[PDB]
């Protein structure tokens, strides 16, 4: 039962649950379901639940998810991809939302920035969540992990030297593949912001945009002030609060 | 949202749900949680939910599960094993139980006969559901599938002629591997009945018994009247009723 | 020191040593160095040193090698290929021979049947041992392991489903690749016998012969009585004793 | 046969051997076994065997090792790491020591300065050689190689531009990983001297000290006169002589 899934941790008065290695916060509300995804924290900093304070007074239904618990020596997550490089973790997140949420899919909103934005896209494109409002997601996943933690990257690549380049390309294109295989008939409502001084993720956004374009998916984009920093996040928070209401 | 997972089918008044290709019935109750697994139906007959009548008049929480929906040519299930020959389907069933059940695992009872009994064992050994009360499960799953449907077996073995032998053995030993890798420290409460005229499955039970013996796990076995038929099912239904009550 | 490498096991009065996971027997003699390789024993039977009784009274220098100690649940060896599918085990065998032998390379003889014959070829072709007198070796290594133990084959293939076919082909061609890359200017002295009723390995010998042929390597072959059994081994023993003397 | 491994080179009367690309000197003695490792020579100067004079008049067993023979453009060694960035070279050195030495590991002493001290640590931590008496080893190996030879570093990083950063970090942490994975239960006897004017390597020792500290292994350190120069080498030579005698 859900009460038995409690980890015994409380974040800002919200109990933490864990199911199949997937840690999450859950608050039952009304009208809408808000889903947030964690980004890469700094090294030796624990993974953080995102945007709790924006919706604690809102009385919306709120679910916040963390990334996986691996690798053990740098436990900042594996981009919501399993040790087997498949959808097993996304599948668990989907089951949690579908059973705990008390609103329709059209009234559910996936939120996240950077790696958290990618997790939102991965879940949304795999399982048909139409409302995705995210900031500065990556396009080439392996290239970015390389710039954040060699420990996590080498972990996902695996031990066998003969498959390192193959696994690199597979991880690098994991999100682009989800775009290539998604349902183009869905009424997608995808919003992507990006700090105007975040040149790296401005280029990543164009890579993502080209994939959506050829799938006949028109997304909304907005340039905000800042780089890949707390200033962009501040304006991204103002953005998703606006369109949600 | 649970109600949005409905398929439109209705079995004895209970609405059918589907999540990630997993079809189930659900009735919320109190005190105990009863889980039932589907067995092979006759060819061209729809997969059936098991033991609805024995618990529909009860006040317990009730979850009934079917097997997978593939292959389309003979959609009688793949022994709760995915297309990829992994735990993805059992993981979905686990999440459904954990989020919809309102009792401890110690107050949860897994029921099933033949393939249904295997599905109960597969789930219970993977995720530590201690109470498993089943009838006449198989030990060599691939050997049995071969007798019931060449179409299903051929689908599970895959297109590559070189890996057909490999996949066959893997499927054949899928349940035995779960026994070898389960948690011996848990206080298992496993009951396995078998018809005294069910010579094939009496030998299958001897194989299962040995694997448990090697793992220093003791189970309860009981011989009942009948073969691999409705006579055994009747006495097994009575047996589980007395253990549960 | 060599005395400290003793495992504390004695085979027919010969002490067993182990260096870097490589178990071997060593007897210091004169004139010639005899090297033997173990074949696949029956299931649940320990790996056996080969042809001890042929050379115990000979006073030649004698070294007998076993295969690796993996997988742990079917420890009959991995065709002298490491867990990483590379030459690390062959490398250890080479170091042992080069340092413990007291005769030239031209006075060293590699012996073995079936998998033992393949180990002799793998070592001989990698490190330029000219004298190789073997019986009924395999050509397609993975095809043959499949027919002997699914446990060992699945072990060498690895866990990642996406690389099973790639690793299958890599193991299957491991010996053929060694032939393709060997030194064709060496004065090779390769003798391969095969039981005349061993149709399977008669075809394997032709596959090997074609690879040698295009490398301009002429080998000697002899048909002996028997299949892949103790009768062929008996005549193979008579064969290598003859040409050695 | 050992004598057939000779290269034709002769260093101070001792004949040079080579096995699997590993060049070594060997003098059989009694009571103790001394192992020395080569450090970086000047550009276009041949790799040199270390501490021959200190032990050539001694009655101990003596083994002196050089680094690898690649890259051909600047063949000053790759820090005892193979082309494949694995333990293959250290494995060869281990086999040479184990089969040619006539003493226990407790009576074996690993000596070396700078890169030679790293090679001693790499071997001793991988294969449990407890007595390691070295001077001024590096901690971040790739950082140091970069200062000594761009040609060697570029060779070790590989042709693929995408894996150059990855391989750099892997090489950089190769020694630290050996510390993290070594056997803490062994009675290590590690002595590390460093010149008081060798500010770069005093900081490198602080990094090494911390890794040992975390692994609950205590080592002996001593400050000697000089920098990273022949003055330190002189006092370190005296130091090891007193510990050994
Ligand atoms: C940029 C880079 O490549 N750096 C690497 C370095 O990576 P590192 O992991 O060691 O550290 C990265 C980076 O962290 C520090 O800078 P920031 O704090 O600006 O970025 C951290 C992190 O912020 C977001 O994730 P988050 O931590 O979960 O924060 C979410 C928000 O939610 C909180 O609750 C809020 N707090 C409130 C309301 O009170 C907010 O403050 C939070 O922002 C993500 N950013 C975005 C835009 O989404 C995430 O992407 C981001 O990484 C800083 N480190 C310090 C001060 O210690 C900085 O120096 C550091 O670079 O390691 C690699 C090694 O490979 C290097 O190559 C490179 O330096
Ligand atoms: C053929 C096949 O595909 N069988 C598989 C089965 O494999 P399995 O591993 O379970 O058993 C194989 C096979 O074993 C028994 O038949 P054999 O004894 O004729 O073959 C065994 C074995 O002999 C040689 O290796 P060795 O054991 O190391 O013997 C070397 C010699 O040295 C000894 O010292 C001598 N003894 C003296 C002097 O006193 C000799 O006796 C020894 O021969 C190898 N053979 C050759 C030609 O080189 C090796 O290749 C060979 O395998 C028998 N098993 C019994 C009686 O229990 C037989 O039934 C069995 O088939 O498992 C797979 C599952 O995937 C099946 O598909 C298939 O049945
Ligand atoms: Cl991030
Ligand atoms: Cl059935
Ligand atoms: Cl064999
Ligand atoms: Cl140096």
């Amino acid at each position: 039962m859900l009460s038995n899934l409690k980890t015994g941790n409380n974040i800002l008065g919200l109990p933490e649950f864990e199911l199949n290695g997937c840690r999450f916060l859950y608050k039952k509300g009304i009208e809408k379901t808000i889903i947030t995804f964690s980004a890469f924290p700094p090294k030796d900093i624990a993974q953080k639940y995102n945007y709790i304070k924006d919706f604690l007074s809102s009385n919306y239904t709120f679910l916040a998810f963390l990334d996986t618990k691996y690798p053990e020596d740098d436990a900042r997550g594996t981009y919501y991809i399993t040790n087997e490089l498949d959808n097993g973790y996304l599948q668990t997140i989907h089951c949690i939302i579908q059973l705990l949420s008390n609103t329709n899919q059209e009234d559910t909103y996936l939120l996240g920035s950077s790696k958290g934005g990618v997790g939102a896209l991965l879940l949304g494109l795999t399982y048909n969540y139409p409302n995705i409002i995210i900031n500065a997601p990556q396009a080439k996943l392996a290239d970015y992990i390389k710039t954040r933690s060699k420990t996590i990257l080498s972990y996902m690549l695996g031990t066998s030297k003969r498959f390192q380049d193959i696994n690199y390309d597979y991880i690098n294109d994991f999100l682009l593949s989800k775009i290539k295989t998604c349902d183009s008939s869905l009424k997608w409502n995808i919003h992507i912001t990006c700090g105007k001084d975040d040149s790296y993720h401005l280029n990543e956004l164009e890579i993502l945009k080209n994939e959506f374009n050829i799938k006949a998916i028109t997304i909304k984009t907005k340039l905000i002030s800042g780089g890949h920093d707390n200033e962009a996040i501040a304006h991204y928070r103002e953005y998703f609060k606006t369109i949600i209401q």
